[PDB]
């Protein structure tokens, strides 16, 4: 009978009880905790069964209390960390945990021997010292994440605990070995070996560990408990292997796993990160309320034997004494740490110094050295110490930091939170109004009592001298429509309007960011970088987002482009029967790094068949370096320098694509910022007509906002030529996610719809799960396509293999260089110009400005409408461009009259371009993105206006109207429509003169679509009666 | 259901008919805007916004 | 089902507030859901009003 | 008893033609893009291809 | 040190392994999980220190394996 | 633990009614517990399944 399960279940159940009674109380259950082991304690004194119960318990070895509890907590310590916040401060993190951590243990180890009664040296006042610098903030980090701003000051404190506890037990672990294990003596060479055997191969066999666990995680499809499991007995693997089979630091190990794992979350399925973020604090909090009712149990078992006044005086004193040194530690690298981008302010420094909350890394530590020390004094000390500054810290330093923070000013909700949780709030209020409405005339739901329903459903807002002096001028700011008074601006009322309008333009853009971040087109860490930066600029005088600071997004500058070309200038079945060989030959290295050794493994396999006969006679540099390995066999250090040479040789193409997937990931995120700039410039320029009111203000926020999306473009086409491979496989990843995430969402519209059920659409969420978790692992540089590749994957073209012949058959492949102009403004339009290398710049007076890249058609509305040209086109770049000339498009215009003609297939395209502006002007104030108002324009059709007589009668079954080209009269003529124009609400039939030179063209869209739920069709069954399918599918039948 | 086609209505005022119309408009604008006025109260712990206006200059 | 109600009157309010106080906190979920599409309201405060509505 | 019925089969093929239809449209729109207007269009539609599980 | 740590990391990672290249094979990854452990066994009779770690695992108490 | 040991109860029906039972009332856990449950359930039964194979073999 085990009676560790009714200690871990009962320890289970008074956390559970000591979690839920004090939710409203400021103590921890942390110190509650501790009471009820000390009550339990006394009672296994008393009564003997609960002597049994907690004697084989928490008398535990402190071997596999450590094996068992540190991989857990340093574990989720490292994976609930935000991996690229600590690592944008890794550097103020990395000095303060690591001088800070032994400047505190020596300060600490001499407070120890100079204050205590007791005769300790140095060593085991470095132990004491390890112990109490181990700081476990959790409050703390909780309470600076919901409270707003400082939020950096979470991550710094989290990180600094993180490191902290790692280098707390790593010094404990040497210092313990230096007191009670061993006491042995050894040279200067073997201690500074030991050093860099911990110091320095702890984080590398953590690194190794990590690489395999992730390279593992992300081949796994559809099974979360494997990767579940590969967690699990990865991080405790990594420690017991670590600490146990090695001397290296399995603490550091964890750390490096956890942070590398975090980092790469990606390779687990999101259901299962959800899944290992939410089980891994689960084994925390196991783990802690163990660890504090066994430090509970043994405390008042054990160590309340020993205690005496000046105990207690000391362990007062002691309190006094971490707190002072570690704000005095932090005050003396204030100057250090102020030197970095983010500069500690004294608010963060006394954040900091009051946040240094002691735990169960401390508490474990103590119940080593109490069960390390035996019979001797020195373990009780070390116990009741611990014990108590744990209690005085989560008691006075948890309440002391609610109200400390209050008080320094950094818990305060902001301005704009306070709005946006207003408007939020009164959003739901009447939400529910109309609701309460609504079900009160209902025949079922009519006699409820409506007290209690109102009662029950009341979502109350969270958030309930100078500020209210800051709000009066805010107001006096804006006078707008509630004032509804004319009045003339002053020349300090127009700076207060530019003021408010650069806030308003700013705050516009971070929704922009977040709802392009709601519909799966950016990233988590471009939305973060985007938002920061916006928040950044709302904090200066009169600077909007700038450029200068989104190119350190994508600057992929480096030693990274610089491997990359000195090892694809290195590099530029026979070979791999070569590889499998000294993959063979690697171990009879190891066997002879029994007679003699099997006559040396046959003089090795006989020289490996003599080198493979010489390669097979150099199959009849890198091949003088071959010959020279051939000649060194043939004349042991051969046979390591020929495995060498071939390992190296087999190993340098996996190195230019681990340079290669570095040079994705920073490309990725550099392309999903500059891309969120842009849609985010144009939907605020789309919605800035509303907002700013002052012609002025709009004309210099639209000049701002132009020059920053051109600058952004060019830099982003620059940034494709630098490195076209990469760019090819970022945009083919960012292409088959998009895809993908639209599949899902037509998924979940077949299952909100019904039409499919919830087994079937899982089933095919499952495959488009599978393939998003494939398109992970994708090659990080597709070569880059020929000009033949991009002419067949035009629009318009890609259709049909006889266009693609006649188009191949009539380009003609032009070169230009730098600084050339491939085009006037105002001279005809001889033809198309498909750029494929290079950028060009679009300068034209319509000024309309534009650069376009590789993929783009110039001249499409000249070559169709016969109008002379728009925009002249200079090269910024050498630019390749395939011309197809006007008299050409003209004969396949003429040739090519299909069902799909080509002339509906490029007025198709050049009606979306130029539809999409419309739509989006009309109907941005809807909430539609400008990914969805092209999605739903692609829906559409083009009217043969020729087919019915040259009038159009807009029934009920349309949705929206556009007149592409040429001019129209509506209705019962009462005007006429003569330009691009959205034919709206009021307009009912359409009567278009045809004419010469205009041939006019209607793009209309149907009203979304009848999803049937009918669905009848024919199946036909095949040879071997596995193929039996439905080939008409109606859903229009009798 | 008065359908895309009629575009302008209009009503024969006269007795025992007194013609009822009912109209929904188009979703409504969610305003980036939010501007707002709190005011301080007493304790200094009610500070809430109360004129939500999301239209103003 | 009017019957039903009529066998056991104060089960049948019970059963009738219990539905209309679901489907007030499930529009008022729909709500929070599109404020977080639309970007006005940000994710950590659309997950507060959302763990009301979840506790209530 | 391991049979597809055949509603299922007309529920299951009438999802896949919906997705589909959704991806061309997704694709004659991301064709169109100023920015991913030079990918490997090949590589794009093989890797997405919901095809049906009940063939 | 505790060598269960060992016995039970090294279980979840070859039933990891049983569960990965045994997708499209129609026999369960029980047995073949139960052949690996046959393995290990002939090799812990073999090899001491892997009959150590499985002798202090496997041959456990059978109260506490029905209690677990 | 206390069916099997401190009084002579079945304790593998205890298990089986308590399961049902809370498999039963699963609208008093929250719904994402109740996903974190299923999915933990199964992760400690794949376990224990691993151990005991691996065990017996």
């Amino acid at each position: 009978a085990p009676k560790v399960i009714v200690f871990i279940s009962g320890s289970c159940l008074f956390g559970a009880i000591s979690r839920s009674l004090f939710k409203k109380l400021p103590i921890p259950y942390t110190v509650v905790l501790l009471i009820l082991g000390a009550i339990l304690g006394v009672v296994a004194s008393n009564v003997p069964l609960v002597e049994e119960h907690t004697r084989d318990v928490a008398h535990m070895d402190p071997h596999v209390l450590l094996q068992i509890f540190l991989p857990v907590l340093i574990f989720e310590s490292a994976f609930a960390m935000d991996v690229h916040t600590f690592m944008r401060s890794f550097s103020q993190v990395c000095i303060l945990a690591l001088f800070g951590l032994v400047v505190a243990s020596v300060l600490t180890a001499v407070l120890a021997m100079n204050l205590f009664n007791y005769n300790w040296n140095f060593s085991e006042a470095m132990m004491f010292g390890a112990i109490m610098s181990a700081t476990d903030p959790v409050a703390v980090v909780a309470l600076l994440k919901d409270l707003g701003a400082s939020k950096q000051l979470g991550t710094i404190i989290e990180g600094e605990s993180l490191l902290n506890d790692g280098c707390a037990i790593v010094i404990f672990n040497v210092f313990m070995k230096m007191v009670f294990f061993p006491q042995l003596t050894s040279t200067v060479g073997q201690n500074v070996l030991y050093f860099l055997q911990v110091a320095v191969a702890g984080p590398l066999w953590g690194y190794a560990v990590a690489k395999v666990t992730v390279f593992f995680l992300s081949h796994i499809f559809n099974d979360a408990l494997v990767e579940i499991t590969i967690t699990l007995a990865a991080t405790y693997l990594t420690y017991y292997i670590g600490d146990i089979w090695l001397e290296v630091s399995g603490v550091l190990a964890v750390v490096v796993l956890g942070l590398i794992v975090n980092a790469e979350k990606t390779s687990i399925s999101p259901e299962v990160e959800v899944f290992l973020h939410r089980f891994w604090e689960m084994l925390a909090y196991l783990a802690n309320t163990l660890i504090f009712m066994m430090v509970g149990v043994v405390v008042t078992q054990k160590a309340l034997v020993a205690v005496d006044k000046m105990d207690w005086f000391y362990l007062i004193i002691l309190y006094l004494a971490i707190t002072i040194i570690r704000g005095m530690v932090i005050s003396l690298f204030s100057p250090i740490l102020s030197r970095i981008g983010y500069g500690l302010t004294w608010r963060n420094a006394v954040i900091m110094t009051w946040g240094g909350l002691r735990g169960a890394v401390g508490l474990a530590l103590a119940l080593v050295v109490e069960n390390l020390a035996g019979n001797d004094v020195i373990g009780s000390k070390f116990l009741f110490h611990t014990a108590g500054i744990v209690v005085l810290t989560l008691v006075i330093n948890a309440t002391t930091i609610q109200t400390l923070l209050r008080i320094l000013g950094m818990s305060d909700i902001s301005i704009p939170k306070r709005l946006a949780m207003a408007g939020a709030v009164r959003r739901i209020h009447e939400g529910q109004n109309r609701t309460l409405n609504m079900l009160k005339s209902d025949r079922f739901l009519a006699d409820a009592d409506w007290d209690i329903a109102t009662a029950a459903c009341e979502i109350s807002d969270p958030y309930s001298p100078a500020d209210e002096l800051t709000l009066g001028e805010r107001k006096s700011v804006c006078p707008g429509c509630k004032a509804m008074v004319p009045n003339e601006p002053s020349p300090r009322e127009f700076a207060d309007m530019m003021e408010e309008a650069r806030l308003r333009m700013l705050k516009a853009e971070k929704i922009s960011y977040w709802k392009q971040f709601e519909h799966g087109m950016l990233a988590r860490e471009a939305l973060r970088l985007l938002v920061q930066h916006a928040e950044v600029a709302a904090d200066e005088k009169d600077q909007f987002i700038l450029v200068d600071d989104l190119k350190k997004s994508w600057q992929i500058k480096g030693i990274y482009p610089w491997l990359k070309r000195k090892l694809e200038d290195l590099i530029s079945a026979f070979e791999v029967t070569i590889n499998i060989a000294i993959v063979l030959n690697i171990v009879p290295i190891i066997m002879e790094f029994q007679k003699i050794e099997d006559a040396l493994r046959i003089s090795n396999y006989v020289f490996f068949v003599i080198y493979a006969i010489e390669a097979i006679v150099k199959i009849l540099h890198w091949n003088k370096f071959d010959a020279f390995i051939l000649v060194v066999a043939l004349v042991f250090r051969l046979l390591r320098g020929l495995r060498m040479l071939r390992l190296t040789k087999a190993l340098i193409p996996k190195l230019i694509l681990v340079v290669n997937g570095k040079i994705n990931n920073q490309l990725s995120l550099g392309y999903d910022v500059g891309k969120g700039y842009i849609i985010g410039e144009e939907e605020v320029g789309k919605i800035i007509d509303r907002m700013v009111d002052n012609k002025k203000i709009l004309r210099e926020l639209k000049h701002i906002s132009e020059t920053g999306r051109l600058q952004v473009v060019k830099e982003l086409g620059l940034l494709q030529r630098e490195h076209p491979g990469i760019a090819v496989s970022v945009k083919t990843r960012q292409a088959i996610r998009t895809i993908l995430n639209h599949s899902r969402e037509t998924i979940h519209e077949l299952q909100g719809a019904g039409l499919l059920d919830e087994m079937e659409a899982h089933k095919l969420e499952l495959t488009v799960e599978i393939k998003m978790k494939r398109l992970m692992n994708a090659p990080s540089s597709i070569p880059p396509p020929p000009p033949e590749n991009l002419l067949k994957n035009v629009s318009w073209l890609a259709g049909d293999m006889k266009l693609i012949d006649f188009i191949k058959a009539r380009a003609s492949l032009l070169h230009f260089d730098y600084g050339e102009v491939i085009v006037r403004e105002g001279d005809e339009s001889d033809g198309l110009f498909l750029i494929v290398s290079g950028l060009v710049k679009l300068y034209g007076k319509s000024v309309f400005e534009d650069y376009l890249t590789v993929g783009n058609v110039i001249g499409e509305m000249g070559v169709l409408t016969k109008k002379p040209r728009n925009a002249t086109v200079t090269c910024e770049t050498t630019v390749q461009v395939y011309f197809i000339t006007a008299e050409d498009m003209n004969i396949a215009i003429d040739t090519f009259t299909l069902y799909p003609s080509l002339e509906y297939r490029l007025w198709r395209v050049v009606a979306i371009r130029i539809a999409t502006p419309l739509i989006m002007e009309q109907m941005a104030f809807q909430g539609w993105t400008q990914e969805k108002v092209k999605l739903h324009l692609e829906r559409g059709y083009l009217v043969d206006l020729a087919e019915s007589h040259f009038q159009f009668n807009i029934d009920a079954t349309l949705e929206d109207v556009i007149l592409i080209n040429g001019t129209a009269y509506n209705a019962h003529t009462r005007e006429e429509i003569r330009s691009p124009c959205l034919i709206s609400r009021t307009v009912h039939k359409l009567t278009f003169q045809y004419t010469a030179t205009e041939e006019p063209r209607l793009f209309v869209v149907r009203n979304a679509e009848y999803n049937g739920p009918i669905l009848d069709g024919r199946l036909d069954v095949d040879s071997k009666r596995s193929l039996i399918s439905i080939t008409e599918i109606s859903s229009n039948m009798c």
